[PDB]
């Protein structure tokens, strides 16, 4: 079997991407966020939200005493784009994002006591190929697909790179970075691949390195991040994957005035500092088309497009 489901910005900045999911029997339509960093599938059930209703569903059943973390948690039967997921756990919840549909590793679920399995694990036993693809837009729609690699989807070769599991994350390293047209600087900077995150958080020094070359940008601890004039030309910031290297164009760094009409644009590459972990989250990630491969020993593929 195979899914394809295409993905829509929730607004004009691409702050997140929704996708619509049917849940329950007659479907109950809801717009997830798919989230490549959590992996628990919740919703809001029975200020704008579609809600999910297990009373109405002829096929969900309560997953009696499981709790996440707090609500209760139904099984359901699940579809994305086509691709049908039987007995899936759908976690209960108390505008434009009804939910979110977690794609990490299941080991991150947070249900208790007995801990669930994503959509994708789930549908593993299905698919074509254990795999999924996000091919995030840039102010337009993109798609997820489960289950093959579209080869129309994007230009040249995928480059595979190592996964580490550990941490639950699809955690992997990159080869290093350049500002603009800048030297690529060779250097390895762990991170995760998180569709749920909206921008690109990298260590101190290489986000310094990026906004030392944009006039008047700095780190403002009121705004909470770097800022830059908004009447700046950004430059691009390009990532390593093995030998290769995908582009972030400029303008994906702009995420716009601070507050309405102001003067001043809040930058879409930031520190990761305190965080703990570098994010590839959707700055990075619609620059490129991402393979999420589940394959046994899973990697994580990166084409440019
Ligand atoms: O776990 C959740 C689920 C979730 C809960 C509540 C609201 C949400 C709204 C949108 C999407 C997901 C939501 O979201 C995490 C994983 N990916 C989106 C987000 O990560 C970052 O915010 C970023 C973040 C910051 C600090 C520490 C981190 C540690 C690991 C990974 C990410 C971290």
């Amino acid at each position: 079997s195979t899914g394809s489901a295409t993905t829509t910005p929730i607004d004009s900045l691409d702050d997140a991407y929704i996708t619509p999911v049917q849940i329950g029997t007659p479907a109950q339509t809801l717009n997830l966020d798919f989230d490549t960093g959590s992996s628990d599938l919740w919703v809001f059930s029975s200020d704008g939200q579609t809600i999910y209703t297990p009373s109405k569903s002829t096929t969900a059943k309560l997953l009696s005493g499981a709790t996440w973390s707090s609500g209760d948690v139904y099984t359901d039967t699940v579809s994305v784009g086509g691709l049908t997921v039987t007995g899936q756990a759908v976690e209960s919840a108390k505008s434009t994002i009804d939910g979110l549909l977690g794609l990490a590793f299941s080991t991150l679920n947070t249900v208790s006591p007995t801990q669930q399995k994503t959509f994708f694990d789930n549908a593993k036993a299905s698919l074509d190929s254990p795999v999924f693809t996000a091919d995030l837009g840039y102010h337009a729609p993109g798609t997820y697909n489960f289950g093959f690699i579209d080869t129309t989807a994007y230009t040249g070769s995928i480059t595979y790179t190592a996964v580490s599991t550990k941490q639950g994350f699809w955690e992997w390293t990159s080869t290093g970075y350049a500002v603009g047209s800048g030297t690529f600087k060779s250097t390895s900077i762990d991170g995760i691949a998180d569709t749920g995150t909206t921008l690109l958080y990298l260590p101190a020094t290489v986000v310094s390195a990026y906004w030392a070359q944009v006039s008047g940008a700095k780190s403002s601890s009121s705004v909470g991040g770097y800022v830059f004039p908004c009447s700046a030309t950004l430059p691009s910031f390009t990532f390593g994957v093995g030998s290769a290297r995908i582009v972030i164009p400029g303008d994906y760094i702009d995420f716009g005035p601070i507050s309405t009409g102001s003067s001043s644009c809040f930058g879409g590459i930031q520190s990761s500092a305190g965080i703990g972990i570098n994010i590839f989250g959707d700055v990075a990630l619609k620059a490129a088309f991402v393979v999420f491969n589940g394959a046994t020993t899973p990697t994580l593929g990166f084409a440019s497009k």
